[PDB]
């Protein structure tokens, strides 16, 4: 098998409301889509959803990292051989994660189209039935926090991340009003985008919060300072997750050599793919730390990835992967069965892509040959 | 897919010459061998060689603890859910790796026959063309071992691995007539296979060796210590590999945070198979030690599978598989091209079983249904 | 005082000869270039030679960072206040040392010329009076290195920086043909560019260097790995620098934690910019690690601005920037006199942009407003 | 530019009221001026208060080491050229911070009056824009300080910094009372200046403070025990900064290394002026520690100083130099805006001497020429 060609899309995903976390606001999703042809007529699909807090790369860089310096190269491989390509692409340039994860994804969809085959059968076989779904409420003054909250339980949803990170005060504040609102049979989960920078307000917001049965606190520190994570982490009985101060194994190994998570947030987009998450996976798996696959709030065909990975991993614990129930408009059709995620049996990423909505949310787009 | 019976072999592999090596000698190689039936007809084989010396589990031993305690629970489950059928299998009873590997290498090698695809496609693609073999050369007396290796480099091998560990002296003896008569541009790697047991004997060995080019030092120290490794590594700059001393994870762990070597020998039989094996290769990247696929001396099914690991993964760079090459009777067909190492293309392990062969090597039986 | 445009040149700096590393062979370098435009009428000029195996940021990815994320902000804001520049490009994206550095560089080429200043009297003033230029050798057979390197000795070059990193015993033989060609009396620096990639390959290697006298040996293994680092300078008495391994801040505060390396190769593409370059300097001061400010073969722009830092540092003890010297076309007039470098006392980078070459070297460009 | 002449005045600052902490009570503040003129008809003022029970330096020892010592060698240098100016003092005499500052303040004064701008904008330009003010309140009775603190918030001030130190059961009243009479509105940090002097008196303090919301905990123990600091963050949530423990970069690397400290109060003073601070400030931005810009209570020549560093730094994050609002005389004119602190735009340190009333102030003095 041979890649003959590759599309690049860059779009934009609408979103019904404006997700709002510590580090910033967005009023939609910039995504860049991959449609990858081989010699054999089996397309595949992949995405990269571009974080630039998170790793320094941004939709338009990333458009122009696949088109001028990934895809090239790609030219004529093979898709299965999923090890070659990523190690062509690391030798070609260092990081870019997102622009990798891309390329990655749309080798498995076509993996799996091609062994007619769900790509979680492909890295480990189901094991997974079912997963609970998590909504994410976006920062926003207390009481309109826990309003939302309750709107969504009416929905069915059961569990909620909360995102804070603007005054360890105010933050306590939104997080009593929620739990107050919602009750103690609802799990919830804060994460603050590194809000509280360091870990003296760290463990001063932590005082707050024993008593609210908060499952665990996401990076509260500064992305960089592990350190610092490690240093709370000693000092506390709350679980803490580190999401942007683990991207790809080098954190990881610090992460690990210094005891500084229970938890880790780990994302296609940080680590470039399907096949290095599931590196990610078995790295964690060693020493003990629980897994969640998250996303940067992607479409369907991204969302689908991490799900294929989460299924079929018993150390991954949880996902976060909502973007479509976030979009009022999608190019894929991941279904989904609040409060529930399953995966249907359908080869690849066992979704259909609607070309009429994907040329409808493209900007600009190139082909490499 | 569901398995319907899975078929055991007790069998006795015949050796050319014995196998001789610091803590034993083998006349022949018992081995147990597994048949996985499946109700869409699909077969499987894998195959378990326990070396009692290593991970406490026998030929008997073996062939029991399929028989009554992992086989029955495994009838009804899938091939394809290989996370499943090891998470059913771990919860069943720990360790036994040995017993594992012959379940997990049969999963594999349906699922390829399935796919059609061979095994190394199903875990990253193909990354490696080919290896080079290295001859084990048995321990003997220093001219018997020279002799032998100048005996294998006519027919064409240029790498060689001394078995050693019996005396500090007449060890040291052993390696330079080997270097003297072979020349230096032949590669030779020591295994002690914990015959120096602890550092003190270690680091005196290694005081004589520094002349004499060696590749690295196998398992110098008892398995269990660790610790020694370490201590022998802040003292040596020849390179050093753990083999007994590692088997799972757990072994993994310890061997990454306390920096104790440089290089670790991943086996199937040490670790419960395939899927495992590449776990292990996926944690020792993150720590950048280097990986080496070796065995217990198996016949071609268990050897082939070992290749199959190693030539997906670029974090292996050699390969100890040579047990077809030591038989003079095999129930497998998998070809060497020495000094060379190349894997075909067929569907899962990609070699054909004799099954006269099998019969005739069989000494007892069963079939759990 | 405001930034009213920012001008975006991607051009192509012609070489002399292909520039050949362990890790990838240059032909010319790709650089984009930066005018920055004032209310006041002072101009600015920067620079981003982007590194794709460093820092994952390429040509075509750096100038849309430029022109889509960076700049757009920065319309309005004042070039003065360069920490506030730098936190206003943080928040925006993380990362992308190269195009904040375009930027920075740009900021300091204003501050100069408004207060009628050399960068350097803006930055701790000048230090140091001249520094030795190294001649970098390219990667090559090792009679060809030799002969190279007594050409340039008959040029006036009294110091070279060996290229080397694509098998050890091929590297060591190229190391002792340039030594025993030059003499005694050449200053030998060897870079090999991750290309031993681990401990036990790098420590193997300085078995055979200890009789050449070399300066030291900068980055051996793998980036991401400062551990091995650590390890190699615990059973090593020649010198280490960490190059690729060090970017950020990040990098510096592991650096010294672990007590990784005697020197360190700060680069303004690689954490910046001349304000981050000198916070790296200051903070590597407290460690008493020894610093040089290196580059990746850059403009007369950069490789200035890099200059007038390393002029203003005592703990800046070697500067590597030679793009000037290997370019056969320059868009700046910085002068050397080999085998020194001088920095003259005109405002900002104190160099003249020949306008005609900018435009001639220009492939693409745009202007932000 | 060259100096041509120091002038040395002996002066002492008369306070309203006693300044009392835990090591002494001064009934006034003796400091040393600096004059510095050039060939070029600029002037500079810098100032040395210095405190002998934390550097070791007294106000007559400061006069001399500078009319002696210093300024000779300083003659005939360049002022602009600091990082020479301060490697010519550190090269002729250890330590003396308070001295070097006094020089190292009249530096950046002339520099800043040359270029026509304000210090801040010569070292990273302006970040912050205003600073809240907090009254420090000197050891008394705990009806006294309570009162005393009351009084002060109807001036406007809504931040303590309360002295504490002579026996941990009257400091935790006096803390009480002060809490209790000002409401939880109000910020209090405490500064012990080494009286609790041990790790066991400070957490059994420290037991009863955790319901007075206290901002931080300041230098709880003596200077010299940066351990003890440590094993007191092991064991309490509560931020603590060091002061009197930290001085150069050498106890700043200890406090990185052992994680001894949240925040750390920088000093001119301490440091050795504007551009050591500036470096301190660069180390503890590595480490993710807070830093603040604290003072010896000082006329309006330093503590002008101080603030051009706090102002252009975002890693400081608070400000204590009030000694402009304790003295009934001051030789500068610095304004506050209780409970605030701006910095106007105009050149140097932006203040005017009145030289009346600093040879009022003048007890002794000389000129170096
Ligand atoms: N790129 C937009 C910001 C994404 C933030 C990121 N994702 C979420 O919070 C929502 C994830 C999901 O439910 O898909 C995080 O975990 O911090
Ligand atoms: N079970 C018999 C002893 C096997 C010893 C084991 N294997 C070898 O030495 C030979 C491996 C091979 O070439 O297949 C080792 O590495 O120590
Ligand atoms: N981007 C092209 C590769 C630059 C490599 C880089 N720079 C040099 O080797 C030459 C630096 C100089 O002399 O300017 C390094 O130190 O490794
Ligand atoms: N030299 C007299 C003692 C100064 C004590 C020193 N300074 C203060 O407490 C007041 C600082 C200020 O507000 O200027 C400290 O922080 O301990
Ligand atoms: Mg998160
Ligand atoms: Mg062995
Ligand atoms: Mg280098
Ligand atoms: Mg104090």
């Amino acid at each position: 098998m041979k890649i003959t060609a590759i599309h690049l899309y860059a779009i934009r995903l609408p979103l019904r409301n404006p997700f709002v976390i510590s580090y910033g606001s967005y009023s939609d999703m910039p995504s860049i889509i991959v449609k990858m042809e081989t010699d054999e007529g089996i397309i595949g699909y992949g995405e990269g959803v571009a974080d630039d807090h998170v790793t320094g790369e941004s939709w338009e860089s990333t458009f122009h990292t696949l088109k001028h310096t990934l895809t090239p190269a790609l030219i004529g491989q093979n898709p299965m051989n999923i090890e070659k390509i990523h190690d062509m692409m690391d030798n070609t340039i260092y990081g870019v994660p997102t622009a990798k994860a891309a390329i990655d994804i749309a080798c498995f969809d076509i993996m799996g189209k091609k062994l007619n085959q769900p790509v979680y059968q492909l890295i480990g076989g189901r094991y997974h039935e079912e997963f609970p779904v998590t909504h994410v409420l976006s920062i926003a003054d207390p009481e309109n926090m826990a309003e939302e909250a309750a709107s969504m339980i009416q929905k069915g949803y059961q569990s909620f991340k909360m995102k804070v990170g603007t005054n360890v005060k105010e933050d306590v504040k939104r997080i009593e009003a929620v739990r107050e609102r919602v009750g103690n049979d609802i799990a919830i989960r804060v994460d603050v985008n590194q809000g509280w920078k360091n870990s003296a307000n760290t463990l001063t917001a932590l005082r707050s919060l024993g008593h609210l049965n908060i499952d665990w606190i996401e990076q509260p520190v500064i992305a960089d300072d592990i350190d610092a994570m490690a240093h709370i982490r000693s000092k506390t009985d709350l679980p803490l997750m580190i999401d942007e101060g683990l991207k790809s194994s080098r954190e990881m190994r610090q992460i690990i050599k210094l005891e500084a998570a229970d938890k880790v947030n780990i994302k296609l987009m940080k680590c470039g793919g399907i096949y290095p998450a599931v590196k990610l996976a078995h790295q964690a798996e060693m020493a003990g730390i629980e897994c969640q696959v998250g996303s940067m709030v992607e479409s369907s065909v991204a969302s689908s990835a991490g799900f294929h990975v989460a299924f079929s991993k018993k150390i991954i614990t949880s996902v976060e992967l909502t973007g479509p129930l976030k979009f009022t408009k999608d190019i894929g059709n991941l279904h989904y069965d609040v409060p529930f995620i399953r995966l249907n049996e359908k080869p690849g990423l066992g979704i259909e892509i609607n070309e009429d909505t994907l040329q409808e949310l493209t900007v600009f787009q190139d082909i490499v040959r």
